[PDB]
């Protein structure tokens, strides 16, 4: 039966690299990898190489596209020291690793042979303050789609994807747990801007962020497998972030292996599971590629939209 | 504020005719209307031939598209006389004009300069059988995206973009107010496809023949003027196909001016508006182009997504 998607194993999609440069050490691979995270430069060249190839086989083509409606308009060319930003989204549940594989492709991209300004986003900056969250009930639903200002995320996207010389998204911070006050993230016309976060690729009765991007990745991973690496996590936070006597979870850092995962498990269970159940995988079908990971975090399958 | 979109009237719009041929008879049009329009060659001249060239402007920047994707993947070139078929949705309430504007739209496109394999399928022939929406309790929600078989329609459209040699839909009859059996209408590799129906541009927790758009229409007027446009059009009805005793709203035609008004605003009240304010109109923020047209049918406004 036919179909838009198009499977692949890592042998298959590795041939596709040809020969992309990997410009990138290991000391640079560590600064980019979040904690639990098993990506090495051997999935980057594996993996990351070939999509990297991918996308800018795309950039150039996608401007085609901006380009016939321009001429159709009967207007100028485009100042090709400022094209129409190419928008990719990244998303995926929390704990699965899309933050490090937006962090990573971001550092490949930007590292490409003309040096393109590839600027990342995350969705974090958007969500409403505690503050806020608790005037509407919801600081236990933080992470769903109605935990963020995705009016302001839209401006946000439009605003740079439209040619404007600047725009600002708000900052969150993961050690308050919150946003904060007057901090700004200034995103100056880019060549190429990556959006993560748990519900980018979202789609409504509005025109939302998802309807700008160019090109979409969602990595994927088994619920239990996921929930696995999430109380992992967890538990390892402990002598990280939560030892941090200045952590709105300092208390956590107390907590013994068993409490800690009953803790672990109760958050998952009403919270982040649900929200993936309901709100992100019900988007992975749109996704143009999802990376597929075992329960050792290595990307061994992806899936591509060729339609 | 920055915007995806962007406004036009019919004065501005009409010069990004350009040169566009007008390869359309006051005869041809005539069998390409319904009951009711009001479209002339002078629209056709000021609205449509500037919709024909953007679109061809984009049938070959699309192709650059899939061509990166074919090249990323190694594989050969395509059969020029075989490429990605462009597909186009054209959505909007019943009884708007969408019907009559997918029509012309294909009699321009099909008589362009090299004269591209241009099909035309209304999601009519998807609808279930009578039979069978009986069985779901669904005979007074015809129309409603659950009124529709949109497996068969996403197999249907799939299998034509992924570039099968052939591909066959039901077909419905208005007479009969059911699908035919044993009916095909059978599309072989065309070079363009349109897609006509109420909720076309839906989306939703599965891929959707939305999202294998290239190009989507939306045709748009005031509430208000298309049920006057409904009612209008179900009086004229009693003389045209109600009059055909085969029909199965034969007993509307002996219907008299008053009760046939209030016949029609009732269904038009619990069903087609309905449809309309839930499942259509939500769907027009993510349309590339929407025809406003004002309470005499005429088209004055336009609003083409730039991003
Ligand atoms: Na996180
Ligand atoms: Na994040
Ligand atoms: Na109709
Ligand atoms: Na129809």
């Amino acid at each position: 039966e036919p179909s838009p998607y198009v499977e692949f194993d890592r042998r298959q999609w590795r041939a596709l690299r040809m020969s992309t440069p990997l410009a990138l050490t290991e000391e640079e691979l560590v600064g980019l990898r979040g904690l639990g995270e098993q990506i090495d430069l051997l999935e980057v060249e594996e993996v990351y190489l070939p999509l990297a190839r991918l996308i800018h086989l795309q950039v150039a083509a996608r401007q085609r596209l901006f380009a016939a409606t321009a001429e159709f308009l009967g207007e100028p060319q485009q100042n090709p020291d400022r094209p129409v930003p190419f928008i990719i989204g990244v998303a995926g549940s929390v704990a699965v690793g899309k933050s490090t594989t937006a962090r990573v492709l971001q550092a490949l991209l930007a590292r490409w042979d003309h040096h393109p300004r590839v600027d990342l986003v995350t969705t974090d900056g958007f969500l409403y303050p505690n503050a806020e969250l608790q005037r509407r009930n919801l600081m236990h639903r933080k992470g769903f789609p109605e935990s963020y200002n995705r009016r302001a995320l839209m401006r946000f996207v439009t605003s740079v994807k439209s040619g404007s010389d600047y725009a600002c998204a708000p900052v969150y911070s993961h050690l308050h747990y919150d946003i904060i006050p007057g901090a700004e993230q200034v995103v100056r016309h880019p060549d190429i801007l990556i959006l993560e976060g748990l519900n980018v690729l979202q789609t409504g009765p509005t025109l939302m962020v998802s309807d700008l991007f160019d090109f979409s990745l969602y990595v994927d991973a088994r619920i239990e497998d996921i929930e696995q690496w999430y109380v992992s996590r967890f538990l390892a936070m402990r002598t990280t972030a939560f030892a941090d006597p200045e952590s709105h979870f300092h208390h956590y850092a107390a907590f013994s292996d068993s409490q800690a995962v009953v803790a672990a498990r109760e958050i998952w269970r009403t919270i982040n599971r649900p929200n993936l159940v309901e709100n992100i995988l019900p988007t992975r079908p749109r996704a143009t590629l999802v990376l597929r990971k075992d329960a050792d975090h290595s990307i061994n399958r992806l899936r591509l939209r060729k339609l």
